[PDB]
């Protein structure tokens, strides 16, 4: 079962990248973030033509998530139970069937946060992680197959930072979000529940693979980016991970999203 996560940054502006992912990877499940399209305008026929079932929610020009699956899910919903409207445009959760059990899949577009001192965006980010943590602890078990994917907007370790030492320190000094100590705390708490960062686990010493590169600075050319798009899997799933990757080739396409698609393949 292959999973691909991709912050497309405008689904209707980049049908070419979505088709490329399907052709190249033939994935069983695709989680999209920042689709930026209103539900009434979602490319339902186009997605159906690609051979996928799809569940989605977003609003015009902002947020938006979609979960494309080859097989039909047992259950799917937007947001965690009790979540507000905004959270519903940032999270899709599903139970995907397999012969001997179900896999819980969570696709999220986590708040960027902007800066530690932003009176609205930073609390929103903290609360988003708190809601996820609480869902995990109250409804799931570390022994269940769970896969959390998406744009986390947090670089878990320093091996995930490629913008340069001086820039790294300036960001910390000014409180710019991505790798603040508070943010790392939320991420560590999440991992401690019993999740494995698939790419990092398969590539324990790689310090030159990133998933996001800033447009304006032309970061992709110099490989100056951050690895903030992750695929976190619980124990029983992590044990079966045979391949992981970040697709630089797709990020090399014309009119590309600033994010590279990331993937993980599970096979026993």
């Amino acid at each position: 079962m292959k999973f691909v996560s991709f912050n497309i940054n405008g689904l209707r502006a980049r049908p070419h990248q979505l088709e490329a992912i399907v052709e190249k990877h033939q994935p069983d499940v695709i989680g999209l973030q920042e689709t930026k399209v209103h539900d009434d305008m979602f490319p339902l026929e186009e997605v159906a033509k690609l051979g996928y079932n799809v569940f989605y929610h977003g609003q015009k020009g902002h947020y938006g998530v979609a979960l494309l699956t080859k097989e039909t899910p047992i259950a799917v919903r937007r947001g965690f139970p009790g979540d507000d409207e905004e959270a519903q445009r940032r999270i899709i959760m599903a139970e995907i069937p397999s012969l001997l059990g179900n896999v819980t899949v969570i696709n999220g577009y986590f708040p960027q946060g902007e800066s530690r001192d932003h009176p609205i965006k930073f609390p929103a980010k903290a609360q988003f992680y708190q809601n996820l943590q609480n869902y995990l602890e109250t409804e799931l078990k570390r022994d269940n197959p769970v896969l959390i994917m998406g744009d986390m907007n947090i670089s878990p370790t320093d091996l995930d930072i490629g913008i340069g030492e001086e820039n790294r320190k300036r960001w910390l000094r000014t409180g710019k979000c991505s790798f603040l100590p508070e943010e790392r705390e939320w991420m560590d708490r999440l991992m401690s529940w019993g999740l494995v960062d698939t790419f990092r686990h398969a590539n324990p010493q790689t310090a030159d693979r990133f998933s996001w590169f800033d447009y304006r600075s032309k970061g992709f050319d110099d490989n100056r980016g951050l690895r903030i798009d992750l695929l976190l899997a619980s124990q029983p799933l992590a044990e079966c991970c045979v391949e992981t990757g970040i697709d630089y080739e797709i990020r090399s396409m014309e009119k590309p999203s600033d994010h590279a698609p990331v993937w993980a393949t599970f096979r026993r």
